[PDB]
């Protein structure tokens, strides 16, 4: 079968289709029009966007396909280096860092992070407890303060103190401006236009800032000798069982940058979308708040209580089904192969997995794909293989998945225990796109149930 292709623009092929405020949503619309696979071409590039579980289940076969660096990741690699997210599987530093960091990211390690996560979550609750009568909450903003601070504290024992400020941290200013430049660079029809020399000069300056600040964090920890139980201690003291080698300081810096990207708006997006869906679905909100009250019987949650917030976990997975905050990942064929018995691929050919569209496959989820129903996730064995991929695939899947879900379950549980929520503006969903997704302008009012934290 010959796969369809969206409209073209002469020699620019499909590239101008990405010069839009909401490229992921544009690609979802194309998938709606063209179906489970379509070719997408740009100058010097060819990829194929997959949206059906039928094909994506084959793409997820690790003997046939390996992680590819998308153009976005190639550009992000300019400041994330050979960190875990931007390295090829065959690079020595991927497997080394993977082996070293897996024990830092397990459920067991979460027991060690829990008290630091609680510290930040309590700050979020206290902020909302202290709002005045008809003030409102800026949801993505506050969730990002929470997520950033949490990775800062658990990552390298650093307090961004985001609840004490409006202006971002200098590192964050440069990181967000660098990520903004990556997105802009994906949209440029002639990236060599001298009109972009200023953007390129700024990009290099923002990389220098990120490197200087993180290199000083590591140098300071090496100069103090302190043994905080955080990711940076683990990276300074860990050795790869395979090679017997530790990570070098350059690669530790890339890992820290990579975690700060992931733990910023990528993770806060999940909380923001989950709270949006809860306030738009009052019976689901009631059910989740009933669980929060039943389980969280102490002034602050224990690790074990967070694990018992089963329905809250289902809420989070159903938010990840509809709006996964890493909306695509790329793959390449390790050898010649045929997809779905119909689409021949040559070794090296690349694929894009359009996750939001996969999660709307009616053959998997039924006709109600657009409704918010956490009960879909009662039983993981009832979900077909590779139908749900918000954390990627295989050995290249999200190392941070337990971290993200634990911190999100904790704070969402605490939010539900301590407040009743009002959608006071009847907020109309507007998904702002960077390299991640957020409900721009989403606001709520939170009325305290007056349950103390002491
Ligand atoms: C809801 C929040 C998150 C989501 C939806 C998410 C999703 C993903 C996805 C889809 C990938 C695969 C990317 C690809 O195949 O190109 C990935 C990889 C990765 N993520 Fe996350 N992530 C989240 C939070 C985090 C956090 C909190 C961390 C660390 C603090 C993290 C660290 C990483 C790393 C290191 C990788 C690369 C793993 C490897 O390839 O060895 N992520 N994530
Ligand atoms: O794959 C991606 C990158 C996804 C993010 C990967 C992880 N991460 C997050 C922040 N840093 C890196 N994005 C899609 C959609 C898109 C197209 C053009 C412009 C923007 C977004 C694509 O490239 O097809």
């Amino acid at each position: 079968k010959e796969m369809p292709q969206p409209k073209t623009f002469g020699e620019l092929k499909n590239l101008p289709l990405l010069n839009t405020d909401k490229p992921v949503q544009a690609l979802m619309k194309i998938a709606d029009e063209l179906g489970e696979i379509f070719k997408f071409e740009a100058p010097g590039r060819v990829t194929r966007y997959l949206s059906s579980q039928r094909l994506i289940k084959e793409a997820c076969d690790e003997s046939r396909f390996d992680k590819n660096l998308s153009q976005a990741l190639k550009f992000v690699r300019d400041f994330a280096g050979d960190g875990l997210g931007t390295s090829w599987t065959h690079e020595k530093n991927w497997k080394k860092a993977h082996n070293i960091l897996l024990p830092s990211f397990s459920q067991q390690a979460m027991k060690g992070y829990h008290a630091m996560m609680v510290d930040i979550a309590v700050q979020l609750v206290q902020k909302w407890e202290r709002l005045n009568a008809d003030e409102h909450i800026e949801v993505p903003e506050d969730m990002t303060r929470l997520t950033l601070d949490t990775i800062g504290l658990c990552g390298f024992n650093y307090r961004f103190n985001s609840f004490y400020r409006d202006q971002p941290h200098p590192f964050i200013t440069s990181m967000v401006r660098a990520l903004d430049e990556v997105m802009n660079k994906l949209q440029r029809a002639n990236p060599d236009d001298p009109a972009y020399d200023e953007n390129k000069r700024q990009f290099q300056e923002d990389i220098k800032v990120m490197n200087d600040l993180v290199d000083k964090i590591i140098a300071d920890r090496k100069a103090s000798g302190e043994q905080s139980d955080d990711l940076l201690t683990h990276m300074l003291n860990g050795k790869d069982p395979e090679t017997g080698e530790p990570l070098d300081d350059e690669n530790i810096r890339y890992q820290i940058i990579t975690f700060l990207i992931a733990g910023h708006e990528v993770t806060s997006g999940l909380l923001s979308f989950a709270l949006y869906f809860l306030v738009k679905n009052p019976h689901v909100l009631q059910k989740a708040a009933e669980e929060a009250a039943r389980v969280l019987v102490d002034p602050v949650p224990s690790y074990k209580q967070v694990k018992q917030l089963k329905y809250v976990g289902m809420v989070l997975n159903e938010a990840l089904r509809l709006w996964p905050t890493v909306p695509a990942f790329s793959l390449y064929a390790k050898e010649d192969t045929v997809l779905g018995g119909e689409y021949p691929l040559e070794k090296g050919d690349e694929l894009m997995v359009l996750i939001p569209q996969l999660h709307r496959d009616k053959t998997i989820w039924g006709d109600d794909v657009e409704e918010f129903r956490p009960e879909r996730f009662e039983n993981p064995s009832a979900i077909p293989q590779h139908a749900f991929k918000p954390f990627g695939n295989g050995q290249r899947a999200c190392i941070g998945q337990q971290f993200a879900l634990h911190e999100a379950t904790l704070v969402l549980g605490m939010m539900l225990k301590h407040f009743d929520f009002e959608d006071h503006t009847n907020y109309e969903l507007d998904i702002k796109e960077t390299l991640t997704l957020k409900p721009e302008g989403f606001v709520v009012k939170a009325k305290s149930k007056k349950i103390p934290l002491l």
